[PDB]
């Protein structure tokens, strides 16, 4: 009645996971503790945790927050679901908060919060074509599904993670890295030198949002949506942004 069980998953800076205090053992700051799939240990921070922070005191819930092991955002294939929709769908966890990006297909089988960040596809640059994202989300699924034949030209350049495309851009392996809008724009906005940049100045395709995954039909969207819709309002998720989110380049 009051206790959730909450996936998540490490995407900087909605979630960041580090060990706790070496010194005292304990998650300080404003972290959490959060375990892994597979109180303290490792510990949890960022935009998505704070909000998460803030449902948990409003709504009147406590909570259990564990990192996904079983893949990352949430991919379907031969009729499974990983990531942290698959924990959600598969009711492994009550809701999954994170980068998590709404689409048509996820939206088929969980039901969403309303989304409390703007986000879809950019691009980013330095300041034939080689260019690539990290397979298995909601990017790569929309290509997939609306440019096919730019997609399969694509694979090739498939990417482990954020960061080693970063790195990979920098030194010219690859000529542009397509990727979440709300991740890559901030990145751009924190790139050392500022030799990063996102096409059209931050220009978003492909425009959705992130929200929270619930079970479908679940008891808790009410709430929960109510309350973002309350932070909004208090310019609280604004506060959480500049936050969390700011950086020195543009
Ligand atoms: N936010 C994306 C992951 C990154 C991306 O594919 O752009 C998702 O939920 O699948």
């Amino acid at each position: 009645t009051q206790h959730l069980t909450v996936a998540t998953l490490e995407e900087r800076p909605f979630v960041i996971v580090e060990p706790a205090d070496p010194i005292s053992g304990t998650c300080i700051r404003d972290s959490v503790p959060c375990r892994s799939q597979l109180p303290e240990k490792r510990c949890c921070k960022g935009f998505c945790i704070d909000i998460l922070k803030r449902l948990a005191h409003t709504i009147g819930f406590s909570y259990d927050l564990y990192l996904v092991t079983n893949g990352k955002h949430g991919k379907k294939i031969d009729g499974v679901w990983n990531g942290m929709i698959g924990e959600v769908f598969y009711q492994r966890a009550d809701m999954a908060i994170g980068s998590l990006t709404i689409n048509e297909e996820r939206s088929e089988i969980v039901d969403f919060s309303v989304p409390f960040v703007e986000t879809g596809i950019s691009v980013m640059v330095a300041r034939p074509l080689k260019f690539g994202t990290v397979p298995n989300g909601s990017t790569e699924k929309n290509i997939r599904s609306n440019y096919p034949d730019m997609h399969s030209y694509m694979v090739r350049y498939n990417q482990p993670r954020v960061e080693e495309a970063l790195t990979q851009l920098k030194a010219g392996k690859l000529d542009a890295f397509i990727y979440d809008a709300a991740v890559l724009n901030y990145m751009a906005r924190k790139d050392e030198g500022c030799k990063l940049v996102t096409i059209g100045s931050g220009k978003v395709f492909a425009t959705t949002g992130y929200g929270i995954a619930l079970h479908k039909g679940s008891r808790w969207k009410r709430p929960i949506d109510l309350a973002l819709l309350q932070f909004l309002g208090d310019d609280e998720i604004e506060m959480l942004e500049r936050l969390w989110l700011s950086g020195i380049c543009h």
